[PDB]
C-alpha cells in the first residue's frame, strides 16, 4: 500500500466516515488523468488506492470530496474539496499517507512519508 | 475587496512573504480561467485582487505556489502549490478571507465570510 | 501592541468574536500569575493587552475560553479551553501575535513574531 | 487502551519520534496531579499510558513537550509545550485518541472520542 488516506473530522471528534477520494495524475500532455479512486472506511482510512507496480513517478493530486462528506451530514460547507497535490517516487518508491482534518469551513492537510 | 488572501509561514512565526497566488473562476466548459493574481505583502496578505462588479457567483480555485516559497528560503517542500476551491455564494456575507499557515509538508487553510 | 490575539472560527467561517482570553506569567516559584486580559472584537482580535514596558522576557500562558465561546452558540465542545504557552525572548522580533483557529474538537495555532 | 496520543511532524513529513508526553488530572484541591506519561514511538504514537480502572472521570491535560522534541532535533521553537485540556468520561468510558501535528512556530491537535 504506498498511497493511503486518513481522515478525521473536528466537528464530531470522530473519523470522518464514507469519504470519497479520487487521485489524478498529470500526464504527458499535461492534464489530470483520473489514477485511482476509493472511500474511507469506519476508522476513517482508505487503503488499497494503488500498487507498487502502477504507482510510478509523476505529479499526483489526492482530490478529497469534503463538500459531498458535509452535505450527506446536512451541513453546507464552504470548500468544494480539500486538493493534495505533489510529486511521488522521483528518488525511488515512497509510501505516502496523506492525513487531512476537516471543519465546514477549514481544512489541514499533512503528508507522512517513509521510505520502507 | 470582496477577496483577501492572507498566508503565514508555521516554520518562520511569520507572514509569508512575496508568496505568488493565482485565482481562478470555472468556465461553463469545466476549465479554470485566470481571474486574478498578485503576490504576498510584507504583512503576508494580497488585498486588490479584484472588484465587487468582478466577483460574481461561481466556483473559484485560489493557487498559492508555496513549492517556489519554500525554495526561496532554501527549504524542500512537499506540494506543488496549495489549493483552495470554493464556491462564492452572494446568500453568504459579501467579503471573504481566505488564510493559509505553510510547512514544508502541510497546510492548513481557513475561510473568514463576513460583512 | 507587544502581544495581539487573533482567533478564527472554523464551523461558521467567521472570527471567534467575544471570546474571553487571559494571559499569565510565570512567576518564581512556578506558578501563573495574572498578567493581561479581554474578549475578542468583532475582528476576532484582542489589541491593547500590554505595553512595551511591562511586556519582559519569560514565560506566558494565553488560555482562550474556548469551552464558553462554543457553549454560548449551541455547540458541544471538547476542551475546556485552549492554552498557548510560550517563551518571549527579546532577540528575537518584537511583536507577537498569537493566532488560533477553533473547531469544537480540535485548535490549532501559530505565532506571527514581527519587527 | 483508552488514551492515545499520535504526534506528526509537519517538516519532516514524518512521525514525530520520542516526543514526551506528560498526564495530568485535575484534583480535589484543584492542582494538576500527575497522572501518567511516555513517550511516542517510531511510529509517532504512545499506547499503554493508562487503563480503564485508573481512567476514570475527570479533567485532564496532555502536556506534549513539543520544545524537548524540537531542541532535540537542533531547532528553537516557539512554545513551551502543546496543552490538551478536557473533561474524560463524564458519560461513561469513551477510549481517546489525541492527534497533533508539530512545526517550529504551530501546532495543531484534535481528538478521536469512539464508545467501545
Ligand atoms: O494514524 C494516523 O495518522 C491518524 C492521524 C490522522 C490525522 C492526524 C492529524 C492531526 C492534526 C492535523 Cl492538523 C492533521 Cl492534518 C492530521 C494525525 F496527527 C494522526 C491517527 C489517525
Ligand atoms: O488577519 C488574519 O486573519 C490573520 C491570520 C492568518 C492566518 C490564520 C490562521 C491560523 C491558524 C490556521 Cl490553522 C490557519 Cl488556516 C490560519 C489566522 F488565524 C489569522 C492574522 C493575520
Amino acid at each position: 500500500c504506498p498511497l493511503m488516506v486518513k481522515v478525521l473530522d473536528a466537528v464530531r471528534g470522530s473519523p470522518a466516515i464514507n469519504v470519497a477520494v479520487h487521485v489524478f495524475r498529470k500526464a504527458a500532455d499535461d492534464t489530470w488523468e483520473p489514477f485511482a479512486s476509493g472511500k474511507t472506511s469506519e476508522s476513517g482510512e482508505l487503503h488499497g488506492l494503488t500498487t507498487e507496480e502502477e504507482f510510478v513517478e509523476g505529479i499526483y493530486k489526492v482530490e478529497i470530496d469534503t463538500k459531498s462528506y458535509w452535505k450527506a451530514l446536512g451541513i453546507s460547507p464552504f470548500h468544494e474539496h480539500a486538493e493534495v497535490v505533489f510529486t511521488a517516487n522521483d528518488s525511488g518508491p515512497r509510501r505516502y499517507t496523506i492525513a487531512a482534518l476537516l471543519s465546514p469551513y477549514s481544512y489541514s492537510t499533512t503528508a507522512v512519508v517513509t521510505n520502507p
